[PDB]
């Protein structure tokens, strides 16, 4: 699966969702900025909540409850093409939540998971 398909999968299947989150606190930590933010160079801070938002919109977020069920049915279309490539992004958010372990603050949550998130999967 190219990469272009991740993020173009990820956005357009939630784009009209994805609008209401950036508007939320200000910007699109995505936009933030280019490369100079920290972790992926877009943000970090206000990555693990700005972006947070898109997750706790499909019911993944509860405040500070880190999921991932939801994803696993998203990630089934989302990725569209070949059926491990499903099952890999599938263990790649494991990591993901044993790294942010569910932490209190939200922001902190999101942080981790997004890291994660973009060390294996990178999207
Ligand atoms: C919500 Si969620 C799957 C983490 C999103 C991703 C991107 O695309 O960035």
């Amino acid at each position: 699966i190219d990469q272009d398909t991740v993020v173009a999968k990820y956005m357009e299947y939630l784009m009209p969702d994805i609008m209401p989150c950036a508007d939320e606190l200000h910007i699109s930590e995505d936009i933030a900025t280019n490369i100079q933010a920290a972790k992926n160079g877009a943000d970090m801070s206000q990555l693990g909540c700005l972006k947070a938002c898109v997750m706790k919109r499909i019911e993944m977020l509860k405040g500070t409850e880190l999921y991932v069920e939801p994803v696993y049915k998203m990630i089934e279309v989302v990725h569209a093409g070949n059926a491990d490539d499903i099952q890999l992004v599938k263990g790649i958010a494991n990591e993901c939540i044993e790294n942010a372990k569910g932490e209190t603050d939200e922001c902190n949550i999101g942080n981790k998971y997004t890291d994660c998130y973009i060390e294996k999967l990178f999207s």
